[PDB]
């Protein structure tokens, strides 16, 4: 069902390192739906390549926009299993801090900030 579930440690991490070889600017973001979730849709994917200039208030409007969310439904982001200190951080520096050991950076996204 989940990405740690459908692929071995082996070949995540082997994909980051094509990653790495061929998008050597993107950070690999894994981006999955609460598996709680009621009111938000699923995403058309899971793996995401991300510019790694752009900051974590960036990539909420990016994922509401590939959601296609309208202006008053609620939105959270988790990373590596917590609440983001701030929006305003670079994916490059939250990648270094916040990266798997397979080298993926892990989101999940829910309506209820009460995962
Ligand atoms: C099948 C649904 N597809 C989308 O909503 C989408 C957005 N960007 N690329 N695909
Ligand atoms: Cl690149």
């Amino acid at each position: 069902k989940t990405f740690k579930q459908r692929r071995t440690f082996e070949q995540r991490v082997e994909d980051v390192r094509l990653i790495r070889e061929q998008h050597p600017t993107k950070i690999p973001v894994i981006i999955e739906r609460y598996k709680g979730e009621k009111q938000l849709p699923v995403l058309d994917k899971t793996k995401f390549l991300v510019p790694d200039h752009v900051n974590m208030s960036e990539l909420i409007k990016i994922i509401r926009r590939r959601l296609q969310l309208n202006a008053n439904q609620a939105f959270f982001l988790l990373v590596n299993g917590h609440s983001m200190v701030s929006v305003s951080t670079p994916i490059s520096e939250v990648y270094e801090s916040e990266k798997d050991e397979d080298g993926f950076l892990y989101m999940v996204y829910a309506s209820q900030e009460t995962f």
